[PDB]
């Protein structure tokens, strides 16, 4: 009747959603498997630890793989979750691209192993983490929500775009079902503290992580995907959105499911758009740094521009991203700066 | 021939009759099978697997077991050796798949991925796959070529075809080592000539056929056709009837199509000619030499009006085409309804 279920909750997005959920008077229960996030000292993973002492809260953690049916059971009989806000997964476009099972596996067959035991234990509350890439490569800028999903450029995007219609259908076939599916752009940022962060395991897929890690010392220079697309400065253009913003944004999503609002789907994006080389600029500026780069051939499934239209969930969910470029370059530059090699080493 | 052929999902009503041909082919299938929508023989095999065998006068490996059980799965890839795979193990109840999404998704795309992912770990990437022509979602034209979009699909079970495809569409895409074969068929019907194998319903049949071979036989009262408003010549809905011995035959076409090293082809199996209801309806009272009686009611959820075929592509690059024809299907069905009227047991 009260806990907030966090798959993935040791991770980027996961980490700072867990902040915001406790700040604001929530009780999340975190899973991670660890596979792309820094295992802690302690029982909890480092960014839980970091963030319990940043809200002065508890946070309620095991260490579990959501496709485990038989460690999500145990963990649904021992909590009473009101919803779940699912962040578990994979996330590389190019790696999909090269490795579509391991996607497929963790994507999909990881979600409906988890939408099987919500479903089994009536916790039929859930906000899911979209994403852009459904929309495929677009036909009009910025995206709304009413552009075409599906067709997608990559696995990955299969992936998300084929678990927003299984939800569809479970939602269809069951009206008691509440789920907001929220299509995040691309976050980058940290927690203004500087003490959590985007820290992968083992090299960045993602461009920020990778322009931080540059400008800090630990990559020699920032491999360019590509800068023959039909942009300004030919590189690919991305709506950053500042990952404290986007935290929020689950809060908003919360509430909205107490409405029972049913299947519901929002962009979460801040509608402007900055190209690779405007993002090396911009962390030049904050870090002081040289960030040396080199242009590579394009990387599969990437697409040109993307970017959002966020007014629907301004309207619907009463949320903006409040957070702009050099504030989001600023937190990067301070967490990377405090923690050069991420969470340990 | 020494390398097996597994087909999952083997004792089935298609699974069976292309076990049969495969035998007869000269191939060694190694058959697994849950027994969800399968009649339990009175021994170990399957009943359908046992006449198989009487038939054909060749063996049938048969393990019982879910392709879910991801040990089981492992195991049988240790214990044998394969070449190739067919793939016919799913679920396929589309109204039950409306109401019952998850089971669906489960069964059908986590079974899958299981499969794909064991074949991968033990160097099998060879494989065929029961697809069907619900991928092009709402004809936007007919005859319905490969090309005609996928997608859109109105049912979950419908979904999980095209999910299904997709995914290996981007196996075959990332790994030019992979070999897959898609197999969109179309309304399989009819038996095989002995009578002896056919479609063995579980229950109230969903689809048309055993519906009318059980009305002629007297199992059901009358046959309930859904609409007869549609955009057709006499409004009831048209489909592309094709034999499953021919369908049957297509899946050791496709086994031809993988040694090549074919990289992922996609190929409907139809005739290309599409039939009424009430056209199949008056072919059966031909066939049998019984009465069906059958009353007019509503459309059924998500029913498309007309769906048929261009079996081009699958004549000049699969190598292959339905023999078979509307009285020979509606004869083989006869056959196998009159001989088995309550399907199959002893
Ligand atoms: N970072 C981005 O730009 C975007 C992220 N998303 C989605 O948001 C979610 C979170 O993304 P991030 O926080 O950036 O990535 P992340 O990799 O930091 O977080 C995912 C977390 O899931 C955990 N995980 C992975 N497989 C698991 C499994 N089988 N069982 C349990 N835990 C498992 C990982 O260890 C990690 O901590 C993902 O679903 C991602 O696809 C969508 C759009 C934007
Ligand atoms: N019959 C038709 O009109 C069409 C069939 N298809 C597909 O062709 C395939 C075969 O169709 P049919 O022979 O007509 O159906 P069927 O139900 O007779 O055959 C499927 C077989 O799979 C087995 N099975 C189900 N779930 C299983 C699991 N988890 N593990 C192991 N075995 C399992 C069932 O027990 C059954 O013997 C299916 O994938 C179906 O979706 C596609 C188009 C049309
Ligand atoms: O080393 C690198 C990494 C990235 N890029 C480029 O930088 C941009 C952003 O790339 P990346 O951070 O990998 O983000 P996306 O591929 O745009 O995808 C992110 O944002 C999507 C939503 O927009 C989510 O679906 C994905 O999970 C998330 O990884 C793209 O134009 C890339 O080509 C480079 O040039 N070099
Ligand atoms: O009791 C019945 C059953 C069917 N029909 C009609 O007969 C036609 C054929 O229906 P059915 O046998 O259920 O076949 P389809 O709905 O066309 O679907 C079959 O063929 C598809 C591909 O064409 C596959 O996706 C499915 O798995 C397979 O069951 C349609 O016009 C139906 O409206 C009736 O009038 N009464
Ligand atoms: C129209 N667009 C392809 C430039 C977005
Ligand atoms: C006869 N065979 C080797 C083609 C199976
Ligand atoms: C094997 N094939 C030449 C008949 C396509
Ligand atoms: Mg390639
Ligand atoms: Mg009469």
């Amino acid at each position: 009747a009260e806990k907030v279920l966090v798959t993935g909750g040791a991770g980027y997005i996961g980490s700072h959603t867990v902040l915001e959920l406790l700040e604001a008077g929530y009780l999340p229960v975190v899973i991670d498997n660890f596979h792309n996030a820094f295992r802690g000292g302690g029982s909890l993973p480092e960014s839980l630890r970091r963030v319990q002492e940043l809200t002065g809260r508890s946070v309620e953690f095991e260490e579990m793989d959501i496709l485990d049916q038989g460690a999500l059971q145990r963990l649904f009989k021992k909590y009473s979750f009101m919803a779940v806000i699912h962040f578990a997964g994979l996330k590389a476009v190019g790696e999909s691209v090269q490795k579509p099972l391991d996607y497929y596996r963790v994507n999909l067959t990881g979600t409906i192993q988890l939408l099987e035991i919500m479903k089994a234990h009536g916790v039929k509350n859930l906000v899911f983490s979209s994403s852009a890439t459904v929309y495929g490569n677009p036909q009009y800028l910025p995206l709304d929500e009413a552009h075409p999903t599906g067709g997608c450029t990559n696995p990955y995007g299969k992936s998300k775009f084929f678990i927003e219609e299984m939800i569809r259908d479970l939602c269809q076939a069951d009206k008691t079902w509440n789920a907001v599916l929220l299509r995040y752009f691309n976050p980058t940022g940290a927690h203004a503290s500087g003490c959590i962060g985007e820290d992968p395991q083992g090299i960045p897929n993602n461009l920020m992580p990778y322009v931080s890690q540059v400008a800090i010392g630990r990559r020699e220079a920032l491999n360019v995907f590509g800068n023959d697309y039909d942009t300004e400065d030919g590189t690919g253009v991305r709506d950053y959105i500042h990952v404290v913003d986007l935290a929020k944004g689950h809060i908003a999503a919360l509430r909205k499911l107490k409405e029972q609002c049913g299947c519901r789907i929002y962009n979460l994006g801040t509608g402007t758009g900055y190209s690779v080389l405007q993002m090396v600029q911009a962390m030049e500026k904050a870090s002081g740094k040289k960030i040396p780069y080199k242009v590579v051939a394009r990387r599969e499934g990437d697409v040109a521009a993307c970017y959002a239209n966020p007014s629907l969930a301004q309207e619907e969910l009463g949320w903006t991203a409040a957070l702009g470029l050099d504030r989001m370059c600023e937190d990067l530059w301070r967490w990377q700066k405090q923690n050069p090699s991420g969470f340990g080493t």
